């Protein structure tokens, strides 16, 4: 039986292939996560169908009913067998689904314009002129929402007080927001690493605010958690994941 | 019921506490992994007995008979509930035991003296005057043993042909070897970082050769795997793992 694989458009992990003729099914997709999915498919010997998360979200829990959305929700309701995307491994998520060994390490950080006085999250926290934000219902926003670290708690007070105006629908909207206003975008380090390559005016501010990994998501108790985990450790050890990142992290500047 | 926790002596993760008054049981130990163990115990609400792995090994598989040793063996045989140690998460171990989410990330690198022209693994591989080696029956040795990569295959040929002379029983023995002879030691970058803080004549050569994490080990299928994973992710996210590292790490 073919596995249902939920994912989400996000350069350069997952993106539509550009071509003159219409592409169909799995052929439509390409990127780091796609190559990874291919590798896993070969190593473990399964067939699959790629489906984009219906609500177009990563995954967050509503604090009124306690229900999840996005890919996480899709996994909880067994609507998909795997989630192969830049899906962050967090404690709130690991509580409701199972992750594989991480295939990539990263960390929350800041995207801003070059040559400013701003140098750390602390600098943004103790001022209100420069607005800052994050992707809504993402792991970053949740990090700030759950944080008890003074600075980050402050920053979350700001963000929540300004939800409609500072929380964006996607990394792309956040980036453009940085490019079109006095705005600092809290986002994941790897994606910043890719983004600054196509914008000479953009840069990462400070260091990593935390340390996490991307993992393949599976429903809780799934037998694919360990299989896929092993496969990922193998790929990492023989240097294939590194090669894949080399391949997909290039895009003038 | 109390859990049995296997571990291994290794500064600064686990060491015997210095004291004038004789210490007993868990009181005997301190280090990064002991603090970690304490946090897991607080969060998950278990008690425990720390026991050093009897054979003093991390865990590798015997080529001939296929038997495992060390902490990995202790977990396989259900002689321990957890392994809390600087135990590298690897593909081959993951096939026989389970690991929590990593509490620390690292990679294999090179410990050597300062001031030489040696700048990489490749530099070591293409010569023989400077001997080099690794801990026997550990993740690094196994990495070299399994690698299809030319340079690393060549280094494995070198190490294996001189196994008796260049492989060591412990990190400390490899460090002493670096300190007392023309020898380069292949070891994990976190511990290198700890060492080059106490020996100002030593340094890491080159970057990371691979990437891996240390995880808490459990037997395959253990229900504790997930609970510990969640606790580790919690600790990471609140900044505690970082504080522990700052605490325990010229
Ligand atoms: N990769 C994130 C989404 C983007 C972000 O949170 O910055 C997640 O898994 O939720
Ligand atoms: N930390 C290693 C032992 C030391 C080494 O191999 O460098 C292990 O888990 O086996
Ligand atoms: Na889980
Ligand atoms: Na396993």
């Amino acid at each position: 039986r073919s596995l249902i694989v939920t994912t989400i458009l996000e350069e350069p992990y997952v993106l539509f292939k550009k071509s003159d003729k219409p592409l169909y099914g799995n052929d439509r997709f390409e990127g780091y996560c796609i190559d990874l999915l291919r590798e896993l498919s070969t190593i473990l010997g399964f067939t699959y169908e790629i489906r984009l998360v219906e609500d177009g979200k990563y995954g967050a829990q509503d604090d009124v009913n306690g229900q999840w959305n996005g890919m996480v929700r899709e996994l909880i309701d067994h609507k998909a067998d795997l989630a192969v995307a830049p899906l962050a491994i967090t404690y709130v998520r690991e509580k409701v689904i199972d992750f594989s060994a991480p295939f990539m390490t990263l960390g929350i950080s800041i995207l801003y314009r070059k040559g400013t006085p701003i140098d750390s999250a602390d600098d943004l926290a103790k001022q209100t002129k420069i607005e800052y934000g994050a992707v809504e219902d993402g792991a970053t926003m949740t990090f700030f929402k759950k944080s008890k670290i003074s600075t980050y708690d402050k920053m979350w007070a700001f963000m929540s007080s300004r939800r409609q105006s500072v929380l964006v629908k996607s990394n792309e909207e956040g980036i453009q927001r940085v490019l079109t206003s006095d705005y600092a975008f809290l986002m994941e380090s790897t994606t910043i690493e890719f983004v600054t390559q196509r914008n000479c005016n953009l840069t990462q501010i400070g260091g990593l605010i935390d340390s996490k990994g991307y993992g393949v998501g599976t429903p809780m108790g799934s037998p694919y958690r360990d299989k896929i985990g092993i496969a990922i450790l193998q790929l990492q050890e023989e240097g294939k994941l590194h090669m894949m990142k080399e391949k997909w992290w290039r895009g003038g500047c």
